[PDB]
């Protein structure tokens, strides 16, 4: 009679979980206040999300999830309406000034982690919702949750329409408005998080490529276009994203995702301005951004937020789980959101199914999911807070950037090797061993990385508290980078004067040779391979 | 400052018009109570909408509109999420019986009118909205219109949010909930319309091809698959549509639009059943349909309507126009809605731009728009009412089917020829001349067609009233078909025994030969 699981929120987190549970013969109800199709933000993918999507798909036997793990599979299976992401781009702007071409950074994503996308979320979320319903999930859309009641036998969810849903377990896969977080008072008030930012964002038609509106010397031009990736316009205590859906030949979607993050402590609310007027007031500060957006028109009602950050004291209890985005949020910066979502679905799914099967809901079974959830948010907090502090001074940012981007290659390889070894042998142990790491939520959980990132964090926070200058901090971190032995030297991560990291087959072969003889066992374990093996992997 | 035009409704009708006006430099506001993306019904295209989309695009210089006129251009420019429509398929079903393979119709759409599509309307409507804004239309979404107030100088639209919009002209491009039709008391109550039907519809995943679930003898299989077009499951005083979006290799959209039309005088309201329950209670009547939909699951909240038909006493005034779907509606049958929409945009757009330029809003300039609006509805009403009556007797439907479909090529080539003339001469003259026909709103407005359709209508209504037998009507109409000289003989339209009309290159060439030396001037003018 009762549902096994009621999932509140029919976005990607809810429908990926619902697809896994429904495919394995469980009885699922998806509840959402909205109806597909609908706009959702969280558009840019990273290497980690790609490999973890593939990992979830293989581990739980849901092919539809692996179709989100590459630009090619999204186009072929979801819709034509998505953009490519070959790179992360960063460009510093000062008020009334042209951008300095020596204050840019680019990370071109290596082929081995896969081909990143700009997700048009209305289509990815419709796609996974249709998959969830096809696997046997029941759904109620335009369904507002008013009340959640727990007893010894399960949970009762009451709608505004006067109806009730009875289930054995509740997953809240909503956002800030999480009905469960409100019902149980799970929100930390005030929030423990150090990062401060509010947002203004929309979708625009007629956004130009930044590549066509900057006066850059031929030799300082990036190896791949800015417009082929996620462009980050950096300024004092804020940044603006430019995420085109039309940045490839014969792209059907003419839209561009556009938003600004502002630290609300340094940029106070302007309720006298409309969202759009406040957006353009920031555009008009930066001549090159003004030229890029000159013909850009909003095709949506603007979103303008207060401080966006939130955190929870508890994310799992008896017969309930708070999914990543319902538990906490930092910032769009670095697109950690969808990675965190995938880490939690991987860890939760087999634990929840074992609990449902045994009919045992002891919170002890979900202890790792709590630890991972809080760890992801706290590590994500430091990375973004460190970046926002560094935006005041490029030589400081320059260290943040290569420490972040180096870990993205080492971290991705770690998850890809585990997945590869699990497919070769059929032994799930290689994937389960990922959970046995000392730093749950850290994207590259190795002692030498933890130590480098702790020192980065200590110095950035010192700059923010006024204990040290951005210059002082930049000098110390630049020397540490220059003294490093682990920062993938063939790719240029250990060279502060290399601003555009451009992986090529030749450099990836050299990394494998460099790794073979390395004194660090983790470098050998993750990166060591013959020339022939690296070519075999790139086929 | 003031807008030139405020358009209420950001569906295709509103954004195609806003795109036209904004491209010609007029200042446009689009208001809508919803936000893109959003589901809309009206998914199947016909020859007439394709050729009139091409006409609008070429005549008003908006290329985006022409990308709706071809399955290939829809996939290349809108999104991958649309299906193909190679044909109209018709299958008769009786309660508890297998479909009779001698009680089916197919009209395969000829190359000349173009490649029809199954529109995933969330994507077409998003595309035209994006085009309209790019041309320079302003827009407010989640905007609920509370009051519309005209004066000598223009109109004021008041919003729930306490804001107002000032413009010189208002177009209502919404639907049945038209605020202009409501606030001005424009609705005919009761409606003058003869057709009666209510609807239940949704989008489903896991709908199979009917081709794979019927035991048809090889020699009675259609030239092209049923699943490659819009299938109509016909029964006593009702029909069901299957409009797949996945009916082509490497289709990205797995959904299928499914809906049932019921004459509510013959099938009274079942408020004891959920919409889904009432839908399945009709599926369970017909074993073949039941097998097709066996694994099908809905991905939307179901829509269930009361009687869907509505009409208006007036569709134009001083500084306002009621756009086709805001003015009236008959039925999804034969997909006339988007044709009606395109015809009105073609007739309205040049007159309106002339009025804005001259700052003269005398309603007499818009008299033809009114005549076309009411004419489309009246002719559409007869087409569908005649069809619903004929569903009781296949031999009678067989006559309705060929009289309707024979008009596709003839009415199609009429609009093509006018478009070709205007392209070569560069004179809008030859498109304006389409407004000078003697039967505004009739899809083939020639005396010999008007007379043939008039007789079909008189016989069908006499069957409905019980004055003439369905059998009597079928024999008289079968005789008129067999004795006709105009019903494109080479395609089999004049042959009641030809159920599957399959226009090939060989047959279309023969049509051209036969036309060249025809006694009727219209046949020569159109098909030679
Ligand atoms: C401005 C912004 C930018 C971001 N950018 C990125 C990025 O670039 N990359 C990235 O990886 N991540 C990004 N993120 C994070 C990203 O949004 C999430 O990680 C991702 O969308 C996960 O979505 P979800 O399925 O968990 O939930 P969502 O997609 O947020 O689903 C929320 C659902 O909750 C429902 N709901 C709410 N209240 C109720 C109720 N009472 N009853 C019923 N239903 C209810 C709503 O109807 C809605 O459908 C961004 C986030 C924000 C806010
Ligand atoms: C069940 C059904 C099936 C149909 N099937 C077909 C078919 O197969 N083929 C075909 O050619 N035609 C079909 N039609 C007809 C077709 O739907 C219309 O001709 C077509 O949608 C016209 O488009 P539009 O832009 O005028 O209106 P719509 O598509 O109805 O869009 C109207 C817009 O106005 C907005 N709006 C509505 N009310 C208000 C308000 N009060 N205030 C503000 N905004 C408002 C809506 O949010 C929406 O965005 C069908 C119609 C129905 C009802
Ligand atoms: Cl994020
Ligand atoms: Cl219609």
């Amino acid at each position: 009679r009762p549902y096994d699981v009621v999932i509140i929120g029919s976005g990607l987190s809810g429908t990926m979980l619902g697809s896994i549970l429904a495919k394995h013969g469980f009885r699922i109800m998806l509840l959402d206040g909205a109806h597909h199709p609908r706009f959702a933000v969280g558009e840019s993918t990273i290497g980690q999300t790609l490999v973890v999507l593939r990992l979830i798909s293989d581990r739980y036997g849901v092919p539809e999830i692996a179709n989100l793990a590459s630009f090619q599979d999204v186009l072929a299976n979801v819709s034509s309406s998505h953009g490519q992401k070959s790179n992360f781009g960063f460009m510093f702007h000062r008020d009334g000034e042209e951008p300095d071409p020596n204050e840019t950074s680019q990370f071109r994503i290596p082929s081995i982690v896969g081909n990143a996308a700009h997700f048009f979320r209305q289509d990815t979320d419709s796609y996974m919702f249709h998959a969830a319903v096809r696997y046997g999930c029941d759904a109620r859309q335009y369904y507002r949750v008013e009340n959640i009641e727990f007893d010894d036998g399960g949970v009762t969810v009451s709608g505004a329409d006067g109806s009730t849903v009875r289930a054995r377990y509740l997953v809240d896969a909503s956002g800030f408005r999480s009905p469960l977080a409100r019902q149980l008072g799970l929100r930390e008030e005030p929030s423990r998080l150090k990062h401060h930012a509010r947002s203004i964002f929309t979708h625009m038609v007629g956004v130009d490529a930044i590549d066509d509106h900057v006066d850059t010397p031929a030799e300082l031009r990036p190896p791949v276009p800015w417009n082929d990736g996620t462009m980050h316009h950096i300024f004092e205590r804020g940044w603006m994203w430019i995420i085109p859906f039309n940045n490839h030949p014969g792209a059907t979607n003419p839209l561009c995702s556009v938003g600004i993050q502002l630290d609300e402590r340094r940029y106070p609310a302007r309720p006298d301005l409309t969202p759009e007027e406040e957006f353009w007031s920031h555009v008009d500060r930066f001549p090159a951004v003004q030229r890029q957006l000159k013909g850009a028109r909003s095709v949506r009602e603007w979103v303008r937020t207060d401080r966006m950050q939130y955190s929870s004291s508890r994310t799992v209890g008896e017969r309930w789980c708070l999914m990543s985005h319902a538990a906490g949020f930092i910032d769009p910066l670095f697109s950690r959101g969808l990675s965190n979502t995938c880490e939690i679905i991987n860890a939760l799914s087999w634990r929840l199914m074992a609990a449902l099967r045994e009919d045992d809901f002891a919170v002890e079974r979900f202890a790792y999911v709590e630890e991972l959830e809080q760890g992801l948010l706290d590590w994500n907090d430091k990375l973004v807070n460190n970046s926002f502090i560094s935006f005041s001074h490029y030589p400081l940012w320059n260290s943040v950037f290569r420490i972040w981007a180096s870990a993205s290659v080492i971290g991705g390889k770690r998850i890809l090797n585990a997945l590869t070894r699990t497919k070769e042998t059929g032994d799930d142990s290689h994937c389960q061993a990922l959970d046995d790491n000392p730093y749950p939520g850290l994207w590259c959980p190795l002692d030498f990385y933890k130590e480098a990132f702790d020192e980065l964090t200590e110095l950035c926070e010192a700059v923010d508290a006024g204990h040290t200058t951005a210059e002082e901090a930049a000098r110390v971190l630049e020397q540490r980078v220059r003294e490093s032995d682990w920062m993938l030297p063939a790719l240029g991560f250990n060279d502060p004067d290399t601003h555009h990291i451009n992986p090529t087959a030749d450099k990836m072969i050299r990394i494998a040779e460099w790794a073979t003889g390395h004194h660090r066992p983790e470098i050998r374990e993750l990166l060591a391979a013959s020339a022939e093996e690296v070519r075999a992997a790139m086929r």
